[PDB]
């Protein structure tokens, strides 16, 4: 399966990933809440409290997985023992994994992201920042 995701540059970019990559990538990653040297992985809110509440104005983004779609349970620091929410990951057309621990300097990482479950590690999609590499996530194609 191949993703397409549309980024704008300093223009419109359209950039493609293959989802056996970057479901390897969430695989190799390590289950934590930011606690890392760049900051990946973290906690991706999809709109949503550490409570469950939709914060008013914000659209969640529909994965199609029940797993993905239910509100998440996000104590202060993602170790609540009664926590499950989503990750997002650096992931890049080539696959390769991202070095989560790089600190000065950080590895650049890109507009796309892979999001999948914690615990679990279930695949939810691949998303891209619209217009260089933050802000807002928007789901790609495929």
């Amino acid at each position: 399966a191949t993703w397409t995701c549309i980024n704008q540059q300093l223009e419109d970019k359209r950039l493609l990933y293959s989802q056996a990559k970057a479901e390897s990538n969430s695989h190799h990653a390590p289950l934590s809440d930011g606690k890392t040297g760049s900051s990946y992985p973290h906690w991706f809110t999809n709109g949503y409290d550490g409570n469950g509440k939709l914060i008013k104005g914000r659209t969640p983004i529909k994965f199609g997985k029940a797993d993905c779609d239910r509100p998440p349970k996000h104590s202060q620091n993602g170790m609540g023992k009664d926590d499950h929410y989503l990750l997002e990951f650096p992931t890049f057309p080539d696959g390769h994994d991202y070095k989560f621990d790089s600190k000065k300097p950080k590895e650049n990482p890109g507009p796309a992201r892979v999001i999948y479950t914690y615990p679990n590690k279930v695949f939810c999609g691949i998303v891209a920042h619209q217009r260089g590499n933050q802000g807002d996530l928007r789901l790609c194609s495929h």
